[PDB]
DNA sequence: CCGACATCGCATCAGC
DNA sequence: GCTGATGCGA
DNA sequence: GTCGG
C-alpha cells in the first residue's frame, strides 16, 4: 500500500464520475490512472513523477500536487459536503440500483436506506433482493469461506452430471486472500460453440444448488448467465454466515480459455489486454480472439489451446493469474 | 489537436 | 409478440 | 481524463 492515500483518491474520482456525473470515461480514466499507480513500486514524490505513468496527465498530476502537499483534495471535500451527490453515491451502492435510478429516487424524496426500506414497493426484483442484502453484501469473503463454497458447488454439480467442470474464476482464482463474491465458471461438453445437445444446462444446477439451500435468491438469469445470492451452512447455536453474490457463467466448452481468461480478470487487466490486442489487430471477447480486418470488422475465431496462446498472439508474455490483478 | 476509449448477458422499456 | 435501445453489472 | 496519430 505504498501510495494507498493517492489511489483511494482516485477511486473516490472515479466513483463520482460514474454514479454523479455518468461520465463512464472519466471514470474510466481516473481507474486506468489509479491502477497503474497501485502497481508503481516506489512511494510517488510528485505529481510530475506520477505523471510518467501512462494514464495519469496533467489534471492527475495536479491533483497528486494537491494530496501530497496538505493530504486532502478540495475538491473531494466539497463533494463530500454535496448533499444530493451524497445521496446518489449511497443509493448506488444497492446492488440494481445504478446513477439513473439513484438521481430519480433522489427527485422522489426517496435517499436512505430507511427510505428505501418503506418503499419496497418501488424497487425492480434486482433492487429489493439488493436492499434485503445491503449490509451482508458489504462484506468480503475470506478465502477460507471461498475454499467451503468452491467445495459445495462442486460437489452438487458432479451430482447433477458428472461430466460438467465448474471452475471458481475472479479474484479466488488469482489466490486472493479475500473476495468480494463467487465466480464459477460452468462448462459441460453437450454445449459448444457448434451447437447445444441439451437444453436446462444451467437451469439443472441452479436447481440443484436451490435444493440443497446454498443459493436462497436469483437476481438474474437466462441461459448462459446467472447472478444471485448464496450461503454457506452453519452448525448448532453459531451465527448465520453473511449471505454472499454468486455468478455463474456457462461457456461452450471448446471456449474454456477464452472463458477462463476472462472469467478470471482482473476487470481492468481484461480492459488493457482487450485494449492491446486492439491495437495489435485482433479484439477479444470471453469466447474468441479474432483478427481486426482491413475494414474494422472481426475475421474467423484463431485456434486456441491454451490461455498462454492468447498472450502469444498479442505479443504479450505470459502473466500467471496471481499476476493479473491490476 | 481530437477521436476513441473492452466487451457482453439479462432486465426493462419504447415503439410498432 | 418482435426489435432495438437503455440501464445495470460484470 | 488521457493520449496516439
Ligand atoms: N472484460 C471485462 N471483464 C470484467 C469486467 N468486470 C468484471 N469482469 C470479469 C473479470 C472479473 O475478475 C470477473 C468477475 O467480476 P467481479 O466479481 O466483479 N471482480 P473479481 O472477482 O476480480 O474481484 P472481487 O469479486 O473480489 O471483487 O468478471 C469488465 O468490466 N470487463
Ligand atoms: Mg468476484
Ligand atoms: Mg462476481
Ligand atoms: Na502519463
Ligand atoms: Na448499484
Amino acid at each position: 500500500t505504498l501510495n494507498g492515500g493517492i489511489t483511494d483518491m482516485l477511486t473516490e474520482l472515479a466513483n463520482f464520475e460514474k454514479n454523479v456525473s455518468q461520465a463512464i470515461h472519466k471514470y474510466n480514466a481516473y481507474r486506468k490512472a489509479a491502477s497503474v499507480i497501485a502497481k508503481y513500486p516506489h512511494k510517488i514524490k510528485s505529481g510530475a513523477e506520477a505523471k510518467k505513468l501512462p494514464g495519469v496527465g496533467t489534471k492527475i498530476a495536479e491533483k497528486i500536487d494537491e494530496f501530497l502537499a496538505t493530504g486532502k483534495l478540495r475538491k473531494l471535500e466539497k463533494i463530500r459536503q454535496d448533499d444530493t451527490s451524497s445521496s446518489i453515491n449511497f443509493l448506488t451502492r444497492v446492488s440494481g440500483i445504478g446513477p439513473s435510478a439513484a438521481r430519480k429516487f433522489v427527485d422522489e424524496g426517496i435517499k436512505t436506506l430507511e427510505d428505501l426500506r418503506k418503499n419496497e414497493d418501488k424497487l425492480n426484483h434486482h433492487q429489493r433482493i439488493g436492499l434485503k442484502y445491503f449490509g451482508d453484501f458489504e462484506k468480503r469473503i475470506p478465502r477460507e469461506e471461498m475454499l467451503q463454497m468452491q467445495d459445495i458447488v462442486l460437489n452438487e454439480v458432479k451430482k447433477v452430471d458428472s461430466e460438467y467442470i465448474a471452475t471458481v474464476c475472479g479474484s479466488f482464482r488469482r489466490g486472493a486472500e479475500s473476495s468480494g463474491d463467487m465466480d464459477v465458471l460452468l462448462t459441460h461438453p453437450s454445449f459448444t460453440s457448434e451447437s447445444t445437445k441439451q437444453p436446462k444446462l444451467l437451469h439443472q444446477v441452479v436447481e440443484q444448488l436451490q435444493k440443497v439451500h446454498f443459493i436462497t435468491d436469483t437476481l438474474s438469469k437466462g441461459e448462459t448467465k446467472f447472478m444471485g445470492v448464496c450461503q454457506l451452512p452453519s452448525k448448532n447455536d453459531e451465527k448465520e454466515y453473511p449471505h454472499r453474490r454468486i455468478d455463474i457463467r456457462l461457456i461452450p466448452k471448446d471456449q474454456y480459455y477464452c472463458g477462463v481468461l476472462y472469467f478470471t480478470g482482473s476487470d481492468i487487466f481484461n480492459k488493457n489486454m482487450r485494449a492491446h490486442a486492439l491495437e495489435k489487430g485482433f479484439t477479444i471477447n470471453e469466447y474468441t480472439i479474432r483478427p481486426l480486418g482491413v475494414t474494422g470488422v472481426a475475421g474467423e475465431p484463431l485456434p486456441v489451446d491454451s490461455e498462454k496462446d492468447i498472450f502469444d498472439y498479442i505479443q504479450w508474455k505470459y502473466r500467471e493469474p496471481k499476476d493479473r490483478s491490476e
